[PDB]
């Protein structure tokens, strides 16, 4: 066989939840294949088809500040770390599906929210009334899988192929943060009443949904310099959308108003308290080996509090 190998530092550090994939774009496909070979197996996919698939996915990500090819591989890496630290809990089809779902979960993102597409009256908002961009990301995934020489699932039966496409569809739709609030609430109740059952497919769907949120938000689980620099790319997109809201004659929400830049630290504190800490708290309850995501999130919360007290500059 031809096995994928990484340099010594990457080989060691890729196993850590807080790994950063680095600024060499040309290394990310190899990093992805490495993660697929270790989390799924060297026989899960034909290397030639997988490579052609990866390069077509890359081509259908846009040159936007945050929702770009680097984000796709970053979200895939967080999923790799979750799978490797919980390897007994997931099925053959789930391992095959979930790294692909993460790579594809923001395909053809233009850096605008579902709310902006609705206010703009974008054609996608007529096609998909809810989870507008996420239904688009899945449609883009299906289109690429149906290109000649791109069927990475060609050895699966019709029924197995249908199952893995349903895992991918639900996983991509789950990255609509609007759906996360309800999903986490249901999982919290199920855990605290002890009704959560990983043999129940509807329960597995919710757990995978929370894993997708955890992977999607994973900039808050990196080391502080990575977290802080990623926030700049996030606000670059938010503020561009705010500008476009102002052009439609609509007051943007505060996080999208570039004139509110000085309030970003308090905005981060609000986001960690309302979204991130609860997300990683619930995930650690269900999958205890994901504890390092919650620890890193709490560490970054303390950094933002330090910025607010003027002991740090942002
Ligand atoms: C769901 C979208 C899509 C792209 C990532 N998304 C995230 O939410 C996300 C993913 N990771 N991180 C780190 C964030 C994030 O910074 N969120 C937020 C959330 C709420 N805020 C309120 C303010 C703010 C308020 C007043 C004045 C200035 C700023 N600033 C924020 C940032
Ligand atoms: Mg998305
Ligand atoms: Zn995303």
């Amino acid at each position: 066989l031809m096995q994928f190998t990484l340099p010594v530092r990457l080989c060691k550090e890729i196993e850590l939840f807080h790994f950063d994939i680095g600024p060499f774009e040309n290394m990310w496909p190899g990093i992805f294949v490495y993660m697929v070979h270790r989390s799924c197996g060297t026989s899960c996919f034909e290397l030639e088809k997988l490579c052609r698939f990866i390069m077509s996915v890359k081509k259908n990500y846009r040159r936007v500040p945050y929702h770009n090819w680097k984000h796709a591989v970053t979200v895939a890496h967080c999923m790799y770390a979750i799978l490797q630290n919980n390897h007994t809990l997931f099925t053959d089809l789930e391992r095959k599906g979930l790294l692909i779902a993460c790579l594809c979960h923001d395909l053809d993102h233009r850096g605008f929210s579902n709310s902006y597409l609705q206010k703009f009256d974008h054609p996608l908002a007529a096609l998909y009334s809810t989870s507008t961009m996420e239904q688009h990301h899945f449609s883009q995934t299906v289109s690429i899988l149906q290109l000649e020489g791109h069927n990475i699932f060609s050895t699966l039966s019709s029924s197995e192929y249908e199952q893995v496409l349903e895992i991918i569809r639900k996983a991509i739709i789950a990255t609509d943060l609007a759906l996360y609030f309800g999903n986490r609430k249901q999982l919290e109740e199920m855990y605290q009443t002890g009704s959560l059952n990983l043999n129940n497919q509807s329960h597995r769907d919710r757990v995978i949904g929370l894993m997708m949120t955890a992977c999607d938000l994973c900039s808050v689980t990196k080391l502080w310099p990575v977290t802080k620099l990623t926030a700049n790319d996030i606000y670059a997109e938010f503020w561009a959308e705010g500008d476009e809201m102002k052009k439609l004659g609509i007051q943007p929400i505060p996080m999208m108003d570039r004139d509110k830049k000085d309030e970003v630290p308090q905005g981060q504190l609000g986001f960690y308290n309302a979204v991130a800490i609860p997300c990683y708290t619930t995930l650690t309850q269900i999958l205890p080996p994901t504890e390092p995501l919650l620890k890193a999130c709490r560490d970054n919360l303390s950094q933002w509090e330090k910025v607010i007290r003027g002991e740090e500059t942002a």
